[PDB]
């Protein structure tokens, strides 16, 4: 009936694009997210309330204001960006150790799969150290926010962890 | 008057196909089940509420959310897949030891009997270690969800364990 | 005015045929009874509510759900099947020791008397150890469900144990 | 109204099979009993609570945890195993000298009588030194857990020592 | 209803893997255990609270903080590691002489039996000097945490020493 | 209700084995007894508290610490060791002259009778000069601690000298 | 639930950087620590209260004000600084002899491992004389506060010495 979500990731990942592909159905032009966007999207008789936030180094320290009462998390990672996959691992291993996100479900959108140099979801699952997760449910999906592929299959998995 | 069921199994078994052969009467095209499907089907003045779930390795850890208040279980096994009959045995022996499914009735759909290389229900009864079950009623039926054979004979047995 | 009955026996005996010879008057084609059938039949201003159940080895363990509030029992035995008369004796001596059927009246339909190799009701009375019954009223009748012989003479005896 | 029982013996005897032949009525497949099984069975308006335990050399030292508040004991001995009848005698003469089982009734199931090389109950009564028992009531019955013979005649004797 | 357990052993044995094979059912990737992990697992209406600890030489001196109020111990030994079987013997003979573990039950998981060069449970029982144990119940089981074999047969034995 | 015992003898006799055959019921592996073992065993509503001590030449001089308040003594002699029967005679004639053991009952376990070259209890009674005992009750029993023979017949005799 | 920590070391080590890498997650610019910094960081349901202090020669004499009620100590040593490893040894051997830190747990962050000329944790363990520690638990971890490596593995070890 209701669910709260927090979309996060590094800069350039695709968070805003994913959100406004789910909410509107169209690919909008984007500006860097200094503040935050919040939007409700309905699916399977469930109303997800997604909070997209900034990924710039200066806003990554303000994500803590949103950890509270968060039932799911969506970590978006740019697959073409193979040089910052270590920074994302640092961020995610730091945010998995926070106690406010202790029960949160973990979903990972490996975005930008339409690009030729994109890296597979298994290569990302290995590079991010996702099998090391033990206190938490987790899942990884390959997406293309510009085409909508894999986006409605993530909200479908998040439904498993309802209530 | 009412009954709750949980259809489970490995990937590729036939759970979704069975469910929407009971509910609609037609063989639908299928996509991998990331989330869950739920459907009510009436038979013998009884309204079974079936929950079909995913079998991918990543969703097999989310089945626990559904064990509660479950009155029957339907384990679907692909008979042609003779290489994963040990993995199914592991899953079933693990899920028989859970205390939330302590009184649940056990039914086993040995599906894909229309295939030439299919294995008999007795060979499956031996490979799955079903005679070792002692705290639980159990039953095994040979099916073909594409043709509907053996599907209405399972709901008929589940009626024995009503109320 | 009312009476509850439980028809039981091994597989192949004639339970379903007896029931739908009493209820309809015609000999129906039959399928193995996986679940249960229930039918009310009126006779002598009495409405017997008969529950026919499966005899397969897998359903013989589900008969316990029906023992409660059962006022009469009808054990059907195939007379031509002279090789399974010991298994029926085991089943009946086990079900006579249950405390839910403590006051139940016992009737025995020695069916398939039309067959040449059929065994007499006295030979069955000896093989089943029926004279050993002491806590219970009992009676044995020779039948032929295909012709209706001996069927209305069993419901007539069950009337003796009304209320 | 109630009674507590402890089924014990060497490995391979038939304890689990006896228990789940009394409780279910069917012969189950078995695994070695590392821990313990406990089951209540009703008979003659009495509810026996049977505790089946392991017979492996490593578990024979954990039986002491169960001696307390035990009103009857059932020693199962394999008759075909004529080479371990001395080890069983040692175990039984040791467990007859324990003070927690000081008033316990003794019953002996000489099981596996269906086998051709089985040894008579009198030969076992002589080999086990049962007439040497003087502080205790005792009884020996010849059984066949696969067929149920002699099993309901042991619970019948245990009723003599009620309350 | 409750029970406390302490899983210990040398480094590389399989403690964390065993714990999160019992708790989750999946084989997780692992990091060296510097601190401690604690997890509750339910089985046979009993809630075992397992404490997995480090085996590095620097943490083997911090196990004493956990000896108190410990009702069972699970010593995991790598069978393929035939060069450190003496070090494990030293550790176990030292920890058997502690007075806080005076009543603790002893279980030994001889893990990594799937490897070809693995050593039998009897060879380990001889090398570890387990028959020398006299003040304590003990048991040894052959396992394969990657496949789950022998893991639910250890918790089954630990139930013998309940309360 | 209570009784104190001192088990003594030369090295290799069988003292520890006897004690932990009475206490546990199993034959344990053994190490030389440098210190002492103490164990309580119940039999015939009597709780014997047995103190097993070392027999090495260096510990035979520390037995005096235990003579006090000792109500019975159990001298174990290896029968196969026919070359040290004179040393045992010296030890026993020395320990019979001590005034702290002035009222102690004397029992002699002629152990290792299962060996072919074992010497009879009468040959030992002659070699040990047991008939020369006049200030003391005495008794000699032939044993086999590995099989338990003759062990419960010694505690039975020690009961004669209760209180 | 709570724990008090004292981070100390020589000047240039990395104490402030470590603290504000644990607390904020970012690498801050730093000024020499004339006074003291204090910060609470949560991890594993534990709230560590860390006190970072100055390392200048003039402030090393004011550390005594903080020894009291200190449950853990974190000695940070610059590995690249191979010329002051003797001064750190002096400081640490002096502060290990204080009676207010008598029960404190010892952790050693060998920081600046990202530098090419860095010295291994074993070379530091030898140069600092850490094996000479006998009245205290101790542990050494290799870190890189700029990247966060090895920092959450120290707080993990400090949890072993809780309460
Ligand atoms: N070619 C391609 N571009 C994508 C895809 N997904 C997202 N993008 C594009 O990549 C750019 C960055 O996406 P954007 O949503 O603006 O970043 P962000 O996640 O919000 O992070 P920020 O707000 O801190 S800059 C955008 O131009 C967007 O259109 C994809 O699948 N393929
Ligand atoms: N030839 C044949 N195909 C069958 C039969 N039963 C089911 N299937 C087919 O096998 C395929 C897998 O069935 P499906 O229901 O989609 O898997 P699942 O049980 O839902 O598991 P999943 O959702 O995690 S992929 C489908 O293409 C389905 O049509 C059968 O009896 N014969
Ligand atoms: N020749 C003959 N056939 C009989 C007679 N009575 C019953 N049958 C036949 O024997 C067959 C078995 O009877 P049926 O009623 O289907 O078994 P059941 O008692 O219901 O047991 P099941 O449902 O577990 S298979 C049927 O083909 C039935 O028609 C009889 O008197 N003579
Ligand atoms: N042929 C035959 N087999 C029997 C009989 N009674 C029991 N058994 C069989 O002998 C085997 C051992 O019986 P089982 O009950 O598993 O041993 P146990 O008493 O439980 O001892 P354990 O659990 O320590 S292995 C089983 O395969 C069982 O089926 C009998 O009367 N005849
Ligand atoms: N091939 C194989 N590997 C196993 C088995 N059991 C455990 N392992 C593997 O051996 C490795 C060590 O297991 P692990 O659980 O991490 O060590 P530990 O007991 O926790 O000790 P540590 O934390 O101080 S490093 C792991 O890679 C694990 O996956 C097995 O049965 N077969
Ligand atoms: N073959 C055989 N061995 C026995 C018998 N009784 C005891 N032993 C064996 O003889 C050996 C010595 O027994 P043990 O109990 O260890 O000596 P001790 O009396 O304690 O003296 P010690 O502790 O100073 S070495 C052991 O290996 C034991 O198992 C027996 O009846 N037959
Ligand atoms: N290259 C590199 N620099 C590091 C590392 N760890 C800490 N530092 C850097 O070394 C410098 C000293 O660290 P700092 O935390 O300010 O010293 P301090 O421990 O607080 O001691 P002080 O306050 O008395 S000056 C800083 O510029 C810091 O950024 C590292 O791992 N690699
Ligand atoms: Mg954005
Ligand atoms: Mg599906
Ligand atoms: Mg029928
Ligand atoms: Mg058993
Ligand atoms: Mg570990
Ligand atoms: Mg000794
Ligand atoms: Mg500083």
């Amino acid at each position: 009936k209701e669910m709260r979500i927090l979309m996060v990731g590094l800069d350039g990942a695709g968070k805003t694009t994913v959100l406004y592909k789910l909410k509107l159905g169209e690919v909008i032009t984007t500006i860097p997210t200094i503040g935050f966007n919040v939007e409700t999207v309905q699916y399977k008789n469930i109303s997800f309330t997604v909070w997209d936030v900034g990924g710039q180094d200066r806003i990554r320290s303000l994500w803590r204001h949103y950890y509270r009462n968060t039932e799911g998390v969506i970590f978006v990672v740019d697959s073409n960006d193979r040089s910052r996959i270590g920074e994302a691992r640092e961020v995610m291993q730091r945010m998995l150790n926070e106690d406010e996100l202790r029960n949160a479900a973990w979903l990972v959108f490996a975005n930008k799969q339409d690009l030729p140099e994109a890296m597979s979801a298994a290569e990302i699952t290995e590079k991010l150290g996702l099998h090391s997760i033990r206190n938490r449910p987790w899942f990884i999906q390959a997406t293309c926010a510009t085409s909508g592929e894999g986006l409605y299959e993530g909200l479908e998995w998040l439904s498993n962890s309802l209530k």
